[PDB]
């Protein structure tokens, strides 16, 4: 089955390229097929002999190729995901009944627990999205087709236009330019993340929610999860987060918000036709009589033309038509209010004639809920009314609420204005107890700071003109201030202030980012010492959110130590706000790849230390895992089921707490991991040298997918991105060879308690497990060829010493797991590309392959490349397609 | 299996009116299951004093149960069809293997006369659809989950949702007053006509024609079917018919066509995002290229945020993007005008930036093709863009040509107006001769006739008005002047100068119709003394249109006569058209019931003469024939498919062409059977009286279905809902049992020639099997019943003369035949429901049952009811149930 691909792909690429290139392609398969069998190293410079010969067109086509060939790989690997889970005819009533019989816990509690329950999915326009939108669409007809091929009711007739349908839309696919030739805006960032509402989320949450009471009547439940319980949420930093980003301007957080709320409300306009239709029952209470009787009193005997439907007044005999007509009136004016708004700079709608309110809305469907209830129709009610109550108590008048992040520093910059411009000092110079005592001097004042007339940067105007955007939006547009490298009370207390002061009528809850190591160490004391500021602990209402990276932890120090330093950061938050009295929410900055955090969702829940959640977690979706958790119905249903599956049995069954002897080893284990890690990529000198040659790092800003325009100082994204490409993995299991040896050589009886830590400790399992896999997708013969064909003769053995402690930390981790289905193949596909792309780094860092209308062939697309005609297309195919084998970018 | 639906719906009605009435419910059926079975006559008073007991709100119950009974079983029939017809793995590529193997046609041959073939079908708004839209879309629903539910895909708890839908979207039809508390106005008929374009036909017209191009590949014809070639049209009588209505005023006309053309923009406006998304290719001709470089120079460099995708200026890297970019905003202010006309009066919105043309839209999608298959993608061509082709070549600007239909007495009113006020005599005194000279001297002069200060009736200034808003709208969205009760030329000449008078810019073609049997007996001569106008004929350009009515032609005859004189109509209008070198097409006015014409659509095409349609066809689609044929994908495809394949074979297969022997047989045979039928429906003196007390047709206008406010004068449509409510179907089979016993009588080989016959002359044998139809769904005992309940002692007999004559004709008509699965059970349901209603009926024509707020019961439902509180809505509730069960009203 994993031949049909192949054929019926090769079948187009012969019929578009001829055979020859097709019997390249297939030449090339075959040499990966006895490298990722036989295993010969030889393998590898007999193949990119092949590779040199082509020409520059041809070799083009052949990374295209296995670049999409990768990509159906991916696709038929979910088709048949689906359909094998589906033939069965963790779990959410797996899930139920474990919780039932192992823990005694009754279904009542389940319910109880799950009512009170929270997840907080926000998604991020971080750039690790590979494929353009444009090319996304053409993915998801072709696993449509993919899809309804694989099943046993096909009609002949069927089958056949869903064959000629997939070859056409491969053709398309393949007919594309892959390549983005100018980085996009912000807004399209928003557009690309928002595209998954109005396709796959909009009708997913409720069809959820309706399964979830599938399960709770499985348990005996006859009562229904209630619609206004947000059991999940939906934040977005898609034209909010603007650290080190000058492109999210001001002007931009006003498009996203005005965009997204004109989305809303055009979605609910279609859906409320309909739902009108559907409502033509004539009983009611004498409540919604009474109302509908209001409704029919103003109901302005009109032509009301502008309606296709019901454009006639709606008589009393229907009075859930009475009423849902004039939700379908505050609709039409609130989606035709945001539609001028963002067309033009105002709109001349009357705002008591929208809905201004999150429930203004609510309120007359709820009105219908009861009155289906109270007449006995409880059936017709738990049905498209209370989808429609679903979606709007979730998805509210703007599909997500969105979050504003910015760097410390800025607000220090503009504070510093402020007091200098008001000859009182420099707020920079001032020490922290100043600043604490100065904010809130301010904060209790009732006199305005600064003026017309303050001296600004346009760093500083940038900043207070984006308070006064959010000052001049609906409130329930915005969910978090957010920020980034914050150490000090003072820096909340700053933005507390430039809020205030930029007459924030509703001011959003600042939140502060802890996500270099240093600062996750001395997280707790600093949340302590906010919470011991009385002024600032009564007005944030005994709840408060902080946020936890997972990005540049494991950056600047170990995987091991990053990971550890989590668990004891959320542990010890946890005590502090305990110990003040505050419902503390964890914003947990988690990535794609293991490196930044990633991982299977569920794995990653159960790594938490307990009794952190309590039914209320918040977690990001870096830009591609968008994509791979909501780009189909079955994969946006997967992910609301693990994720609330998760949390409710880490509510619920909490995981097991680590012995005394467990935390000291760990502590020590964590030193010599540390020193471990720092040692080869901070203290060897030529690292960086060997780093920048081995590894096409410096090459990813070329594939242009965000809008942002020595090692410590580059993002953790390409840093994860450069030792994925070439297979390595570093900064994911380097410090455990040293951390395990170390500790197994200070005392025998650790290997037994390191085996005793991987049967019954959580976190533990989860990250020895972890790096288990990214080892099963690794390969040092890749990094050998890297350092081979690109690395200097000099410094060749630095690669074998890593590539000695590669295989060595292998050893220790399955020796661990206690550890010695026949997927592989793909892994022809990816060797192919690797050694494409080592090649063709090695003829692009030369000096004669550089530089000194319309296009109709594929050398054409880049006239204005600094390298060979040929080349650069060629490098960037090669990292999408390598990217989309191994399912993950950085 | 025919328990489960049963099963469901009595626990519903259990759980909401009590085991009892459920009880008697379930006696009702075991009573009407005896009877079904036994055919005991006893059994029917046996059950109808079960129904006397009934309470008021009772009895409403019980009627509405059996209702929804029949409702259910015609989704579960539907349903059983289509997965049994699914699971075989005329029909299209049965016809095209037939058309090669039997008759020796070529695959090019086939395809050639496919391409000129055309099938004009048009909707009427004609009073026969029974089941309100309020309640067809529950229909609609619970027909989706049936159908998912017969299928073996089911996973546990998707089953257990469906259970859940299902019972909430019966219990949601049960809670809808079935009943229309007031008849509706024209735009409402429209409204339920075009529902099923932004429902069905919109997406069921391109996929259609894709299964064409696979059985032509099937044959071996790589090429496809033109995209613009006219295989498939849609008309609409939907606010243009006013005969006898005078609710379609001018006013009517203008927003029909008004609301058709802003449905039409808004499709295409949903359509044409998603089309860009997908257009992404880079190569193009010259030509596109040069197209493209033209919208780009004015690309009108601005923010353009009213659209939510694309809003920034697109590249020329995407040629079809650009285009298409075009296309997008000619769309969007032609939808923008449309709704400002409809919404208003008027609209800022400039010409020249919308589509004005058919194909202006048109021009821009050819040439995107032309570019796809000149650079070898034309797999992608067609796919969605050549769905989009078709979409447009189908529906154009307005969904549908919107017919206009007018009694010639008005045109003559008006005439005679316009001569008097200009003296020169009275247009309605003058002879045929005179008015058609004048007509002509009007016709081919210059001076206008009428001026401003014509005196004018509010029935001439209707016309007058009429034709000024047909001057007013475009000519895109009209299609023929069907004059009612055409007799003569100067009756179309009429049409053509009042058109060319009241300044209708492009004249729309006019069409005679020809339903009374004596204007199909001398039609021939007129449309031939028309032709012989050579101004006329001039002008025609080869081609002319005339009605065929079916409805009036069976009621003041027989309908055997009626069918046969149809067929002799049709046969001679040709030999005319041939004689005068015309491209004749025929306007046939088919209805659902068998009494007006109706019957399975391809045994229709079959019955009519040979070299008839000639690639032309046009049929009406009566109301409720709307819903039968379009309301699910499934039923849309088979209509499609019906239609095109008998056309196709009538025009490579032509039927055998009677014998002589056979024509004065007919001859004779028909002048037998109009005086058996006169004799009974004229000649009885007492037959009105028997007729108005023995049939419910006096209560057919209480089911305010339509908007329109002795026998022989009334409407077709309540004289065949009488005798099909009844179950005696007076008007399909009266005159044949006298016809063929003379023609035994007369010959004995003339019955061994009626032999011949039916085995040979494909006219007979429909004409035959469907009587045997008719006879296979009607009962005499129920007449009988109707008799003894309603029919005063007296004339008792006369029924049982009619009883008699049924029972002759149906021995003859299996006698012809040669004749002597187990479906029956719906006639239980059925025969409760006659039961009902004639006990109802007696009830009702009574003086102490007569008459001399919020509603909570069904009893004040009905506060306006001069009939007993609960005794209006049980009659109504029968009439609709036993018109569902037999699956038609009139």
């Amino acid at each position: 089955y994993d031949a049909l691909l192949l054929d019926r792909f090769l079948d187009i690429l012969q019929d578009l390229h001829g055979e020859d290139l097709r019997e390249t392609v297939q030449e090339l398969y075959e040499h990966s097929a006895e490298y990722e069998g036989k295993h010969e190293p030889k393998k590898l410079e007999e193949l990119g002999s092949v590779l040199t010969s082509l020409d520059p067109g041809d070799s083009i086509v052949i990374a295209k190729a296995f670049s999409h060939m990768l990509n159906l790989a991916n696709l038929a690997e979910e088709v048949q995901i689906a359909y094998r889970r589906r033939i069965k005819k963790s779990d959410l009533e797996e899930t139920f009944k474990k919780l039932v019989g192992d823990l005694n816990k009754s279904p009542e509690e389940i319910f109880d627990a799950l009512k009170n329950q929270t997840v907080d999915l926000v998604l991020t326009a971080h750039p690790t999205q590979s494929v353009r939108r444009s090319l996304l669409q053409k993915h998801g007809r072709i696993r449509d087709c993919l899809a309804q091929l694989y099943a046993k009711d096909i009609t002949p007739d069927d089958k056949q236009e869903l064959d000629e349908a997939l070859q056409r839309e491969i053709q398309a696919a393949f007919r594309t330019d892959e390549i983005k030739r100018t980085p996009p805006t912000p807004q399209d960032e928003m557009r690309a993340g928002m595209s998954y509402f109005h396709e796959t989320i909009w009708k997913g949450v409720p069809k959820f929610l309706r399964r979830v009471d599938t399960a709770l009547k499985n348990i005996g439940i006859e009562e229904r999860v209630p619609y206004n319980a947000p059991l999940i949420q939906f934040s977005s930093w898609m034209g909010g987060d603007r650290d080190g980003n000058p492109r999210v301007t001001p002007e931009v957080t006003r498009d996203v918000c005005l965009l997204a709320r004109m989305m809303a409300a055009t979605m609910y306009f279609n859906q409320i036709e309909d739902l009108m239709f559907e409502m033509s029952m004539w009983r009611c209470n004498d409540e919604l009589r009474a109302r509908a009787d209001e409704v029919h009193a103003n109901s302005r005997k009109d032509a009301a033309k502008h309606y296709i439907e019901f454009w006639k007044s709606i008589p009393t005999t229907e009075p859930y038509r009475v009423i849902l007509g004039d939700v379908r009136d505050k609709l039409y004016h609130t989606r035709e209010r945001a539609h001028q708004l963002l067309s033009n700079g105002h709109s001349d709608v009357p705002v008591e004639a929208t809905f201004i309110n999150l429930e203004q809305f609510l309120e007359p469907l709820e009105l219908c809920y009861r009155s289906l209830c109270s007449c006995g129709d409880r059936p017709i009610a738990d049905g498209s009314l209370l989808d429609f109550l679903r979606q709007v108590s979730t998805f509210g008048l703007s599909l997500v609420r969105l979050d504003i992040r910015q760097e410390s520093d800025r607000h220090t910059d503009v504070l510093d204005a402020i007091t200098t411009h008001l000859d009182i000092g420099s707020y920079r110079e001032w020490s922290e107890e100043r600043r604490q005592e100065w904010l809130l001097s301010e904060l209790s004042g009732k006199r305005p700071l600064f003026g017309s007339d303050l001296p600004k940067t346009e760093e500083i105007a940038d900043v207070l003109d984006t308070f006064h955007v959010i000052a001049e939006l609906p409130a329930d547009s915005f969910g978090a201030y957010i920020i980034s490298m914050a150490t000090a009370p003072s820096d909340v207390l700053a933005v507390e202030l430039l809020q205030r002061e930029c007459r924030v009528k509703q001011p959003l809850r600042v939140v502060p980012l802890f996500e270099k190591l240093a600062d996750l160490e001395a997280a707790p004391a600093a949340v302590a010492r906010l919470f011991s500021v009385d002024w600032y602990k009564n007005r944030i209402n005994g709840k408060q959110e902080v946020m936890i990276g997972y990005s540049d932890s494991g950056k600047d120090a170990g995987r091991l130590s990053a990971a550890w330093q989590l668990y004891k950061a959320q542990e010890e938050l946890v005590k502090v706000a305990k110990e003040y009295g505050v419902k503390l929410t964890m914003f947990h900055g988690r990535g794609g790849t293991v490196g930044r955090g990633g991982g299977p969702t569920h794995l990653a829940i159960l790594s938490q230390p307990p009794d952190t959640i309590n039914g209320s977690l918040r977690v990001t979706v870096q830009g591609e895992v968008i994509e791979q958790s909501f780009s189909e119905e079955h994969l946006c249903f997967r992910t609301l089921q693990r994720f609330t599956a998760a949390t409710l049995e880490h509510g619920m069954r909490p995981p097991i707490s680590p012995k005394p002897e467990w935390r000291a080893l760990l502590d020590e284990m964590a030193v010599v991991a540390t020193e471990e890690y720092r040692s080869v990529v901070f203290q060897e000198p030529r690292f960086v040298e060997y780093f920048r040659l081995a590894t096409p790092e410096l090459e990813y800003g070329r594939m242009n997918i965000g809008s942002r325009p020595g090692i410590e100082s580059l993002r953790a994204i390409p840093w994860i991105f450069a030792w994925t490409q070439t297979r390595f993995h570093l900064p994911v299991w380097l410090g455990f060879g040293s951390a395990i040896r170390h500790v197994i050589e200070k005392d025998v009886r650790n290997l037994h308690m390191l085996q005793d830590m991987y049967q019954h400790w959580p976190f533990f399992r989860v990250t020895i497990d972890l790096i288990e896999m990214v080892f099963a997708k690794g390969d040092p013969g890749i990094a050998a060829l890297y350092d081979k064909l690109l690395v200097s003769e000099e410094l060749w053995p630095f690669g074998e010493k890593l590539r000695a402690n590669f295989e060595e930390t292998k050893k220790l981790i399955l020796q661990t797991a206690g550890h010695k289905q026949r997927l592989r193949l793909r892994d022809s596909y990816i060797t192919t590309l690797n050694v494409c792309q080592a090649y063709t780094l090695k003829r692009i860092r030369d000096p004669s392959y550089h530089v000194t209308k319309p296009a109709k062939e594929l050398i054409e697309l880049n006239p204005t490349s600094e390298y060979a005609p040929g080349l650069e297309d060629t490098l960037i195919l090669t990292m999408k397609g390598i990217a989309a084998g191994l399912q993950n970018t950085g």
